[PDB]
DNA sequence: TTGTCACGTGACAAA
DNA sequence: TTGTCACGTGACAAA
């Protein structure tokens, strides 16, 4: 798609309060009659940078901040610049979420944690350490339900218990983050997969189980417990699941240690619309009734406008999902963040599996976490050096061919032509190419 | 994933009624003890094929029959053993749907054909054909709203309008399809591809509309009309919308014409649950009270079963559904079917988004579809082939470097050693391998 | 059908 | 960093 003037068109996660912002669009529409179009593609993280250093690609992209820094080192992104008044209306900690090379690259909602979530009648003391959860199993696979269910398929739901006996994923020295140090393959983060890989291997989880499977089990009562997010709340609530949200379990005594993010939205670079956009998503989004519109949808979880989150903050599974918070670290948004990210997610798929050993799979992460991604004009200089080094041979056996006048069939390949090269040079040739005088 | 003795796991699109057939699996589970999961996992229809071939995969596979050719082609399904009385509840034709070679190598559970649905409020009088579409189109958007959305990455929801005046798959003579006769580049097909995309041209549709963003704007009133199957008429109910199902729109005068699917139920021929997975659907799926339960989550559309299906055509939803059916045809279960869907929708996508003319997507959609799909041999043949020609060359340039004496650089490339063997043999080799005696 | 050479990126290594 | 050769499939052709 293109972006054209006097219209706004959204990118949106499927899990984020999608039906509630396009209720803001609507009064957006009424109000100056610019029409607001939200979308909720598949992988938007992947497409927006394929599509938008083309020009294509939405007026709007929402996601967490960890992304947004890969786009702005890309150029895809418009820098924010709001008013002193405006800035002042949201925690300063949420704008350094979006702050890249000292520019604003994104305006800031809500901040999204990890909590544990638990069935009260099937589980009314949920468990305080990882531990402690084979056991539980055990006791609820009698009565035919099972203890904990999460989704294994991304790296963002076992990062917690990676990261609790020491797993990291870049080191933050002397004010910045380092990207040639990796935590991903150290005794910490080693520990977390081996328990999390045991508990697939002594049956207490299956390795294929994703988000919907682990939803699901979870909303129909057939797990005591998840690992999920602010946004998962408004499922639980239209089931018949009576759920707690609190702190999750501890390993190795120490608490599990969430990637936190902020949901952010920033403004393609490419967009005509960028004024209608920042109008929208200051006057419009954030403001109290339009992150209650999108948090009555699905919920934000701790919004970045103060003015609405000391609404919000009355909430206890608001205040469970900011002690799991405070335990955790907000993501870097550095570029390498996307890297960081598919090398763990590999690690703990291949892992869970049994195609790797643990060892194996995070030596490999630590590698591919911390690889250099080429630069377009290094795989070019690649591309024209092979380009070369074939054209050079081509023209050798061109001449060969027409001023050689050897004893060739009708039809050979150029090895039988190096052959009768050999030979006249006083060469030896054997069938395999096995040379001598 | 792989599947255990003593329990069941489903594989179901995610737009039909999983949440229903999880309910039979819970009967399942409570007269037999068996457990049943019903998973709808993306690109489930793709999965299949690459995990089955080495017996992962589920116990059973939902989708509309015309995969399951290939994938019995490829030995992944169970051979089908209703006995007679069993074959005599379902109509004969579904049971055609689902043989190959001879073999019934699925259960057929529903026929689905698309059919034209609108908004009441907004079109008491729906359109009769295509031509006329445009100009509602103008007199909606004076209103805030448009005629119609309906999903165009799919080739399925535009292949009505390409067949309509002529265009076809494979066509079928002597009792057999020939595999080499295809027709998506006729005068037929053309004509109707043309007119989809000078519908995007003139501003009456979106090259990039997709499934939820058309079943958003009709189930929000933003549209008039929309073209999906049965199974999006529960969504419609919850909403807001007094909607009707109506025979498709002509184009040229001719009616348009679906491809109609039955969704079949396959049996992995890796399970160790082939007769639980057959008493499944035997006896507990392919029930009125199975069938209803599924039914009430999403509508199956005209179900195999007799019995229940004499319940069912009562709906005039359904009569609609079958007034296409009859001006569409069943889709063919051959193998090369899912190369045809392949070609046809880069065909539709490249011209709906100008990447390439209709007469240039439909010409190469035509030989994509007809392209023979080199055997695992053939492949090998030629990875094999390549692999020798390259030994055999090094082994040539592994004794011009060790007994040549070539008065050779430190580091230098086999260009360059067979440069010297040229010298050598009375040649001269300029820099660019132009080489003359 | 088999067969030649192109193609751009991967595995590896010297520096 | 630059640099070699491997790698399997594509474009094209003879038959
Ligand atoms: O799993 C890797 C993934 O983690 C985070 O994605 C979260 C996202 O922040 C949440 O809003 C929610 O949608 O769950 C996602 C995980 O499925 C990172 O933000 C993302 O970049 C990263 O790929
Ligand atoms: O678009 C190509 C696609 O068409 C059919 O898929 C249908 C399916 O039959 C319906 O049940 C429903 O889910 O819509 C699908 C299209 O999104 C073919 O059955 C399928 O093989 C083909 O790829």
């Amino acid at each position: 798609m293109k972006i054209e003037e006097g219209k706004l068109v959204i990118w949106i996660n499927g899990d984020k309060g999608y039906n509630g912002l396009a209720e803001v669009g609507k009064k957006f529409e009424k109000d100056t009659g610019i029409k607001v179009t939200v979308e909720h593609p598949d992988k938007l993280e992947e497409k927006f940078p394929q599509v938008a250093a083309t020009g294509d690609g939405p007026d709007i992209i929402f996601w967490a901040h960890d992304r947004f820094g890969g786009y702005a080192q890309s150029g895809l992104l418009a820098e924010i610049t709001p008013a002193a008044a405006f800035q002042d209306k949201l925690y300063p900690f949420t704008w350094d979420a979006v702050r890249y090379n000292g520019k604003l690259i994104a305006y800031p909602i809500a901040v999204e944690a990890l909590s544990l979530i638990y069935n009260k009648d099937l589980l009314p003391n949920p468990p305080k350490t990882w531990e402690e959860i084979p056991a539980l199993d055990k006791e609820l696979k009698a009565k035919g339900k099972s203890a904990l269910m999460f989704n294994l398929q991304e790296p963002y739901f076992t990062w917690p218990l990676i990261a609790a006996d020491g797993g990291y994923a870049f080191k933050y020295a002397a004010g910045k983050y380092d990207i040639k140090d990796v935590g991903v393959d150290n005794a910490g983060a080693k520990a977390g997969l081996t328990f999390l890989v045991d508990l697939i291997k002594n049956k207490h989880m299956n390795a294929d189980t994703d988000y919907s499977i682990a939803e699901a089990a979870f909303n129909k009562g057939e797990t005591a417990m998840t690992i999920n997010g602010p946004w998962a709340w408004s499922n639980i609530d239209t089931s018949a699941v009576n759920y707690g949200v609190t702190v999750l379990p501890t390993f190795k005594g120490q608490p599990s240690k969430p990637f936190v993010g902020v949901l952010s939205a920033g403004i393609n670079a490419a967009s005509p619309n960028k004024e209608l956009a920042k109008e929208f998503l200051e006057n419009y989004l954030l403001t109290d009734e339009g992150l209650e519109a999108v948090n009555k949808d699905k919920p934000l979880g701790a919004v970045a406008l103060k003015s609405y989150e000391e609404e919000l903050a009355k909430d206890p599974r608001i205040a469970a999902t900011m002690e799991n918070a405070q335990k955790g670290e907000i993501m870097p948004n550095i570029p390498q963040m996307s890297a960081f990210w598919y090398a763990v997610r590999t690690a703990v798929i291949n892992a869970a599996s049994g195609r790797q050993t643990v060892d194996a799979a995070l030596a490999a992460a630590q590698t591919n976490a911390a690889r250099r991604k080429p630069s377009w004009r290094e795989r070019e200089n690649n591309r024209r050096r092979e380009r070369r080094r074939r054209a050079v041979a081509a023209k050798i056996y061109t001449g060969l061919r027409a001023q050689g006048d050897y004893n060739l069939p009708k039809h050979c390949d150029n090895n039988e032509v190096l052959k009768a090269l050999c030979v006249e040079a006083g060469w030896v040739v054997e069938e395999d190419g096995t040379t001598y005088r």
